């Protein structure tokens, strides 16, 4: 049942059902169409045309409503011949317009074919349905297969990365990106699944204990890193760089996980129709009778951190059941049964801190009249409720050389409480991953295949400091792609006898990067850092600086017309308006030293290494105190790229067909503007300067042969074996760059040579 049997699930679900015959009796076209739009202003809605007057000025195409508009060779989105509809590689489409590219994966999608190669890119549209293509029988089919040797699948790009590591003896990397809830996380899971198979270490068919530890380090991270949102009922609230390490033989020997940008806010505040992290709900419905009273728990709605968001129980699964796999995977990877209670006690404590309703007392300054929830909160932790009490409403400050206790109003006595909660969860999660690495990362890793999982550019309603970071990361990854293209493009420029004219891109992406992290002149991240060192500077002066540095003095910068708090940065994808607000606070992650030294000596074995160890409770020591959140981010990002540059990358781009989570719903607007949020199309357009028919070597030699007296069927060398149907037919040095060595083909004008009778 290989590529041979046409009645296998492989042919059924991953292939376009293959007719019979082949010759002049298969769908044939003898005319020409075009992609126009019925609505002039509305861009994302197109329709089939008809081209009736050629004249090299414009195209006077017919319509379907009977009328006859016009257009020239600047917008004419000439549609590809129908024999192309369905192609697995868009790298062959004679025309590369926006609608053309949308139509292909549109046809692919209606046939449940969600994977499609676009150049060196791997495109995958979220099916919102159960396609049975992830079986063990499926994995065995991709083993030892080549890209052009099989159909497009996450397994195809996985195997290829694995084979290259064994052959070229180089390191590999996968870059899976896209909007949240668009396919990723799941794709990256399939990558690990496949690799656990081909490079598995079990006698007969299974895991070798080690493999499971890896396969099980996943349920845990989703329990703390996932939650239901408006995009997906699982949606990842963090980025991650997973490194799968091997030995020389090609056997999986260990792995290591890297974490980024955890959504600390979700803990304290979930949005409408959304819910908090899974771990909370799995605990409540999961913990047995005695465990509930042990930590003083009650209903999943009697907690201020889980009730205001108008939703609790999700539609499709339970929670107590998935709490089984959580504690199950927790003891497979290795976590003391007591260390697991410790983890839960914090998850439980967090709930009670959210239940501390601060009330007003004598004039300003709050009062916790009802010491009910705090006591319980302080119980599970192991801290002094008395000192915790006033360390949260009467912290000391170092104003001058005086160190004075200070009563706080409700707003600031509540903010400090939420800041305490975030810090805890953000460190616990930072502790989880840490324990997992020491159980899976290694000492003498031979080679590794890395899987970067993070979202690309994203324009929300209100962009804040966390959006600046990822958009800053994307600017580099997108620069990494365009740069990687040079190297290769130049290579196959060499073995063609005739070599192409040196061509450069200095990459206009460097400008935006300078605007963000530049040193001299200072960039956003720089000016922001100088503004944070002062125990004084506000959010007004913060933006006052930027506007005085970049307004009318920087191309990528823009000052809003009527807005008094924002600024716009022109990225690769477009302009994004950023709101200032609490950047000055979140850039330092302040935590009143009293709450720090309050927890720093508690009764527990887990909650203490969170406050006592600088590897988890602090940042790099240089000059004054430790560094800023933005400083650490620039550093880690830079480190990420250092590794990436050492590897041979593969690019996967996830897509969502609709904002409703429905199958068979391919929205033009939604899907179309998503092919530009990413550029998977422009990736090929750069090769269009040479050849846009990218495929293997020469096929006109080994495909056609019936054509009228011109080229024979079998000639001597695949280079000039067809030395007539593509030259003496109105051609000369001006098409495909084939001298005497190697090349790829050119199909731009390909339409006059074939389309009628043989």
């Amino acid at each position: 049942n290989p590529i041979h049997d046409r009645t296998s699930d492989y042919h059924k679900y991953l292939k376009v059902k293959q007719g019979d015959s082949d010759l002049f009796k298969l769908t044939v076209s003898d005319k020409r169409y075009i992609w126009y739009n019925p609505d002039p202003k509305e861009r994302d809605s197109y329709e089939c045309g008809e081209i009736v007057s050629e004249t090299s000025d414009s195209f006077t195409f017919k319509t379907v409503d009977g009328q006859d508009r016009q257009v020239k060779k600047d917008d004419a989105n000439q549609r590809n011949p129908i024999k192309f509809d369905g192609v697995e590689d868009m790298s062959e489409l004679s025309y590369l317009n926006e609608p053309a590219v949308f139509h292909n994966l549109r046809v692919r999608y209606n046939q449940d074919l969600i994977y499609t190669y676009s150049g060196l890119f791997l495109v995958a549209v979220n099916p919102f349905k159960r396609i049975p293509i992830y079986t063990q029988e499926m994995v065995d089919i991709f083993k030892g297969r080549r890209r052009n040797e099989v159909a497009p699948h996450i397994f195809a790009i996985s195997d290829v990365a694995y084979r290259s590591m064994l052959d070229d003896r180089q390191n590999q990397s996968l870059l899976i990106t896209g909007e949240s809830g668009a396919g990723k996380t799941e794709n990256t899971k399939k990558v690990i699944q496949y690799l656990a198979s081909v490079a598995g270490r079990n006698q007969a068919n299974g895991s070798g204990v080690l493999e499971q530890q890896i396969l099980q380090a996943n349920p845990i991270l989703e329990a703390f890193g996932n939650a239901k949102t408006t995009r997906n009922n699982n949606s990842s609230r963090f980025g991650k760089f997973i490194e799968i390490q091997f030995n020389s033989a090609g056997f999986i020997s260990g792995a290591s996980i890297q974490s980024y940008l955890l959504e600390k806010s979700r803990v304290v505040f979930q949005s409408e129709t959304e819910r908090n992290y899974h771990i909370f709900y799995q605990l409540l419905a999961g913990a047995t009778a005695e465990e509930k009273k042990a930590l003083h728990l009650a209903g999943p709605e009697s907690f201020n951190y889980l009730n205001q968001s108008g939703c609790v129980d999700i539609k499709g699964v339970s929670d107590s059941e998935e709490f089984k796999i959580t504690r199950q995977a927790m003891d497979i990877v290795g976590f003391s049964q007591e260390e697991q209670m410790s983890i839960f006690k914090i998850i439980a404590g967090i709930l009670h801190l959210g239940n501390i309703k601060f009330e007003k007392g004598a004039g300003e300054g709050a009062v916790l009249k009802d010491k009910t929830a705090l006591n319980a909160a302080s119980t599970v932790f192991g801290v002094n409720p008395s000192v915790l009490e006033k360390a949260l409403m009467e912290p000391r400050i170092l104003a001058g050389r005086d160190l004075v206790a200070q009563h706080l109003n409700v707003e600031k006595s509540s903010s400090s409480r939420d800041a305490l909660v975030k810090a805890l969860y953000g460190r616990l999660f930072l502790w989880l991953v840490k324990k997992i690495n020491n159980v899976l990362c290694q000492e003498r890793k031979a080679y590794f295949i890395g899987v970067l999982d993070i979202s690309g550019f994203e324009i929300f309603k209100v962009n804040s400091f966390e959006q600046l970071c990822i958009n800053y990361t994307n600017e580099k990854l997108q620069q990494f792609f365009n740069h990687h293209m040079f190297k290769l493009e130049q290579e196959e420029y060499l073995k063609e006898k005739i070599n192409w004219t040196f061509i450069d891109f200095g990459l206009d992406s460097q400008a935006t990067i300078d605007l963000i992290d530049g040193r001299q002149p200072p960039g956003i991240l720089a000016l922001l850092d100088e503004q944070s060192v002062f125990p004084n500077a506000t959010d007004n002066t913060l933006i006052t600086k930027l506007h005085s540095h970049f307004s009318k003095k920087n191309a990528k910068y823009e000052e809003p017309r009527f807005s008094k708090t924002e600024f716009g940065v022109t990225h690769y994808a477009g302009q994004v308006m950023y709101e200032i607000q609490d950047w000055l606070e979140k850039n330092k992650d302040p935590l009143q030293q009293d709450l720090e030294l309050c927890f720093k000596d508690s009764s527990d074995n887990v909650v203490t290494k969170l406050f006592n160890d600088p590897n988890i409770a602090s940042r790099a020591k240089k000059g004054a105190n430790f560094i800023t959140v933005a400083a650490q981010y620039k550093e880690q990002l830079a480190s990420l790229m250092a590794t990436l540059e050492t590897t041979n990358p593969h690019f996967v781009r996830c897509i969502i067909p609709n904002n409703k989570q429905l199958p068979a719903k391919l929205e033009d607007k939604v899907v179309l503007d998503q092919l530009r949020c990413n550029a998977v199309l422009e990736g090929i357009r750069i090769t269009r300067k040479g050849f846009p028919n990218r495929i293997i070597y020469a096929d006109f030699v080994k495909r056609y042969y019936l054509l009228a007296p011109n080229v024979p069927r079998d000639a001597e060398d695949s280079q000039k074996a067809t030395d007539a149907v593509l030259k003496h037919l109105n051609i000369d040095p001006e098409q495909y760059r084939f001298g005497i060595t190697k090349i790829f083909f050119r199909a731009g004008q390909l339409a006059r040579i074939e389309e009628a009778r043989e």
